[PDB]
């Protein structure tokens, strides 16, 4: 009889994990499941057994610290989709290529842009199957929602990290990846990649016509009454929406941010991979349980119950709120968020927030470029 430590970071899906865990110990009496929904959780003496987290800078910054057990042989990945895969590897915050190996599965996958409720859609004569496809055709949407007594957007800027997906959203198609490189080198610099994004986001939330500074929370359950045409977060947020209200009729969308629209691209990501600590007493109970949830039942469940995307190959979308954008994962038009590139320790959330608020876009870029020029240094 052992009890395992599970980490659980996704505040939206509680739920899901802790009836997925409850599932599990009925089948198999000799292992328990502690769910606590960070360095210092991560010393080596107490590091979970079981452990979700985000596909970001700081999953690849303990993944390169050895906090994770090293997935790259598993049995498993051969069954995953390998854009996922390789997403996760190169997360890992390293110099040397060598290194750059799985230190987790990728368990879900998102999408950043914006969630459109489709009757205010009609209500104004627009088509919800098929949303704007360059950013004049956005702007002109926003407008529309305005003129007809329709708030546009839902702003959610008391929770800072709600202000990263629209930025996210934008630089997909406006920054290639490789600046990233660049940027690290000194051949270019934010004024040169983010002035667009920064300044297309302001205009964004120019169009929020209720207060900008309530929570996510608040944003959300907005939404869901129906009192705004978009809310310009990813899919993480479409169960959070639907748990106050049954019965919304929503699409999600890419956000365009050129008029280019033959070469718009999708921000998607490794929304949770599922890990073990490295130091875990329990691996083998550990890996049971992950492979559990590592099934194709459990990954559809789970994929239903959050509007997730699947990480297996043969991919499986988990709401037809998702329609608009199936083409961008067909035609592999992706690419990773641009702050999986920022250092955890630069403050981009508090940074996103001031901008929005004060317009101040050439103070933005310098708390960005002199933070990172430290980092760098
Ligand atoms: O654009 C926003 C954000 O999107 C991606 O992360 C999605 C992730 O965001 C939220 O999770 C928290 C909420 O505090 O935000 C960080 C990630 O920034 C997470 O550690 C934390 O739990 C949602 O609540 C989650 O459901 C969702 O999975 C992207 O990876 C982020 O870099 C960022 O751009
Ligand atoms: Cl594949
Ligand atoms: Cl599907
Ligand atoms: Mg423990
Ligand atoms: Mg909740
Ligand atoms: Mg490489
Ligand atoms: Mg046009
Ligand atoms: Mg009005
Ligand atoms: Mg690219
Ligand atoms: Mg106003």
């Amino acid at each position: 009889q052992v009890t395992l430590d599970f980490f659980q970071f996704k505040a939206e899906a509680a739920d899901w994990f802790k009836q997925a865990a409850q599932e599990f110990e009925k089948e198999n009496p000799d292992i328990r499941i502690n769910i606590n929904n960070l360095r210092t959780r991560f010393v080596k003496d107490r590091v979970p057994d079981v452990i979700t987290f985000n596909g970001d800078y700081s999953f690849g910054t303990f993944a390169a610290s050895g906090v994770f057990h090293d997935f790259t042989d598993d049995p498993l990945v051969s069954e995953l989709n390998e854009g996922m895969v390789n997403i996760a590897k190169n997360l890992v915050q390293t110099s040397d290529p060598a290194k750059k190996r799985l230190y987790g599965l990728p368990f879900a996958g998102n999408a950043s842009g914006y969630i459109y409720n489709k009757d205010l859609f009609r209500k104004v004569g627009l088509d919800p199957d098929n949303p704007p496809q360059t950013w004049d055709e956005f702007i002109a949407m926003l407008k529309k929602f305005r003129d007809a007594g329709i708030n546009p957007v839902q702003a959610t800027l008391a929770d800072a990290w709600t202000t990263q997906a629209p930025l996210a959203s934008l630089a997909g198609t406006l920054v290639p990846e490789s600046e990233y490189a660049a940027l690290k080198s000194g051949d270019t610099t934010f004024k040169q990649i983010w002035t667009e994004p920064i300044e297309k986001e302001i205009e964004l939330f120019k169009y929020a016509d209720s207060e900008k500074g309530v929570t996510y929370q608040q944003g959300t359950q907005n939404f869901a009454k129906g009192t705004a045409a978009i809310i310009p977060l990813g899919t993480y947020a479409i169960p959070q929406i639907t748990m106050v209200n049954k019965d919304i009729d929503l699409g999600f969308a890419q956000m365009p941010a050129t008029n280019d629209a033959s070469k718009q691209i999708l921000t998607a990501g490794d929304d949770v991979i599922l890990t073990m600590g490295a130091n875990s007493r329990h691996k083998e109970q550990s890996m049971r349980f992950i492979r559990f949830l590592m099934s194709k039942k459990q990954l559809e469940n789970y994929a239903d119950a959050q509007s997730a995307i699947t990480p297996l190959k043969e991919t499986y979308f988990g709401n037809k709120a998702l329609e608009p954008v199936r083409p961008f994962f067909e035609s592999n038009r992706v690419a990773d968020f641009c702050d999986h590139y920022i250092p955890s320790s630069i403050n981009i959330g508090g940074y996103l927030q001031s901008a929005i608020m004060s317009g101040n876009v050439n103070q933005f870029i310098d708390s960005m470029q002199n933070e990172w020029n430290k980092v760098q240094a």
